[PDB]
């Protein structure tokens, strides 16, 4: 039918498959009009789309070129001095890096969804490297970080990096805005694991606790000591968990300042 | 007529109003179906263009931690063993990598704000508070600001702010390069309008021409003239103006430097 060929084409291009439809200029009818403005449209979207997508994966190589040389060099000074400590974690950051730009690039290339890549995933795999990770960088800014329970080996459906860097932000935040003291605590139950990081710092006034997780929004007390400080974090944080079946809130620290609480659930086969 | 319902709705999309035609899902016919599935894909095709946003903003902005560990890690070696040459390499790698991710998150910043509000407007609506206050800081540098011609209520859809930024980028590009004189010449016919704005000032070696659209550079001769900071200013403007489904050119200007030409399609109903 000619009303079936545009329900089949629209459904179709949805997907994000916005190749041309000849069967939209079959049958010399009213419709042959509706099908080749239809097509004309799938060539003016893809160039419309191709243009984002473009000027992302050349940012991405322009970004290349001085992890490259970064790589380049870490590599050389393995081979004149020795295998410090140190080199490996400019090493592993290049690394880190290298991925998180392959993802600006495939990801960008992709233009759909549903390429959530979720797989099946241990609590304990997780967020084990990110805990490490940030344990580090407390030491570097001499505060303390505590994990009072660590994550044990608790079923998990979704994206692992998403989920490690949702945790990963959580307790950046929390570690940044503290004063000594940032405290993780895990906790698992027949539905569900509950991460609450708590920091030593300054809270957050009541009504700016759900302002926060807006993107691009930094509280005003915050506002005056800025520097790296966009407002992105928690709005990322905020999806991620709520895409994962699960919650994140914002509540007063026993610690003085702020508390974190992502909830999860638990993947059940 | 319900195959005249689809060819205006296709014809409108196609020129970026992704707006929902309710119009498609009305009369109980053969064609409730076909009308339903286009306002799915409106939606569906919305959530891709904006995404592609997002993911840029989520990936600047998590490719900052990874570098904060690099830069901590080469730091910490600095202090242990000595001050490589390599080391050296590496350091200046990760400060160049940093100020461009810190721009790239600038850019993104403004880009998710710009491209909040998509709609019809007119190109005289659109851009003459961005000529009044080119016009105006023309005086204040004691340089020449002549608009040649005007804009008109000439038709546009997308994103006003956008569109603005670009147009405004240029001529202030145009402005800070100058010697004396920027002319900005506006034209219109029966499928777009063609913006060209000439300076006074040194022109751009043939072969760094396209160049400049690169994000990030920056051409070494304007390098030493000003201090700057990004080069995304004309990488954001073609993007802009490719996604308006239009384009953007630099040639050797007649004022003996640099012209810029934007065009960009009408929009027609
Ligand atoms: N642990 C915390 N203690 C106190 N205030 C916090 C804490 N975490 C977040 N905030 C507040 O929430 C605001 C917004 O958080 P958000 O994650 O959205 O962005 P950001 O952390 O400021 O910046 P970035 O995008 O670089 O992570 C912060 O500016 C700050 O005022
Ligand atoms: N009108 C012009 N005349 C001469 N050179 C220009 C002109 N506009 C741009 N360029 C050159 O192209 C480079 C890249 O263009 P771009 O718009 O990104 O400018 P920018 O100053 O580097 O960045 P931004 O405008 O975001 O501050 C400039 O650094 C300069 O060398």
């Amino acid at each position: 039918k000619p009303a079936r060929k545009l329900k089949n084409a629209a459904d179709e291009v949805a997907q994000g498959n916005l190749r041309q439809h000849p069967e939209l200029e079959a049958g010399p009818q009213e419709f042959l009009a509706a099908g080749a403005s239809f097509n004309q449209m799938v060539t003016a979207l893809e160039r419309m789309m191709t243009s984002q997508q473009r000027l992302l994966s050349d940012i991405s190589h322009e970004l290349r070129t001085p992890l490259t040389r970064l790589q380049l060099g870490t590599a050389l000074l393995r081979r004149r001095s020795g295998e410090s400590k140190e080199l490996e974690r400019i090493e592993t950051e290049a690394q880190r890096l290298d991925s998180m730009i392959n993802d600006l690039l495939v990801m960008s290339r992709n233009q759909q969804k549903n390429a959530l890549v979720s797989e099946t995933i241990k609590a304990n795999q997780l967020w084990s490297e990110v805990l490490d990770n940030a344990a580090f960088e407390a030491e570097q800014m001499g505060k303390s970080l505590t994990v009072n329970f660590p994550p044990g080996p608790w079923p998990l459906y979704g994206n692992p990096n998403a989920l490690e860097s949702a945790l990963e932000n959580i307790v950046r935040n929390a570690l940044r805005y503290s004063h000594t003291k940032i405290e993780v605590g895990f906790a698992v139950d027949k539905d569900g694991i509950t991460i609450t990081v708590d920091d030593d710092g300054p809270g957050v006034s009541p009504e700016d606790r759900e302002q926060i997780f807006r993107p691009f929004y930094r509280t005003d007390e915050a506002r005056d000591r800025e520097s790296g400080g966009t407002g992105l974090g928690l709005a990322i944080v905020e999806t991620a968990i709520q895409q994962h079946r699960g919650w994140v809130k914002a509540e007063d620290s026993p610690l003085g300042g702020l508390r974190l609480v992502i909830w999860l659930p638990l993947y059940k086969r």
